[PDB]
């Protein structure tokens, strides 16, 4: 069985717990929870394919700078959620991406773009300007709500897929 390697990672008032413990064990916390590091390990089906997610929520804190350049060329995939109430977050996933570019080495790497809180009336990032800021990189934009799942099972699976596609 292969394990797939990946971490989740993202501003503050997220919510990125929410995502993960809803397609781990399908539940949902309203309540906000620094995880510093949390496991979230659970067996996927992708493509009717069963294998081993080693999921690990992260949190982007700046307390934790030195840490968090101290390995990063171990994990396939940088789960990037952001939230559509949050503009700081979204202008803020440039940074990461230029220190994903900075340590990969490669310009070649796939990579999507899910956005949280999708629910809510209050959004502040707006879809037309986030696809062009996507498709700038190549790489594909979706709403997920953690509250109601809208989209999210469809787009765990493409995110895999375009990591399939890096494989071979
Ligand atoms: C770079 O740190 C990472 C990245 C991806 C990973 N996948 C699995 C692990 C280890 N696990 C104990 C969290 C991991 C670490």
């Amino acid at each position: 069985m292969t394990e797939y390697k990946l971490v989740v990672v993202g501003a503050v008032g997220v919510g990125k717990s929410a995502l993960t413990i809803q397609l781990i064990q399908n539940h949902f916390v309203d309540e906000y929870d620094p995880t510093i590091e949390d496991s979230y390990r659970k067996q996927v089906v992708i493509d009717g394919e069963t294998c081993l997610l080693d999921i690990l929520d992260t949190a982007g804190q700046e307390e934790y700078s030195a840490m968090r350049d101290q390995y990063m060329r171990t994990g396939e995939g940088f789960l990037c959620v952001f939230a559509i109430n949050n503009t700081k977050s979204f202008e803020d996933i440039h940074h990461y991406r230029e220190q994903i570019k900075r340590v990969k080495d490669s310009e070649d790497v796939p990579m999507v773009l899910v956005g949280n809180k999708s629910d809510l009336p209050s959004r502040t990032v707006d879809t037309k300007q986030a696809q062009d800021l996507a498709r700038s990189y190549g790489i594909p934009f979706i709403e997920t709500s953690a509250k109601t799942r809208q989209g999210v099972d469809d787009a765990f699976y493409t995110l895999v897929r375009e990591i399939r596609k890096h494989k071979e």
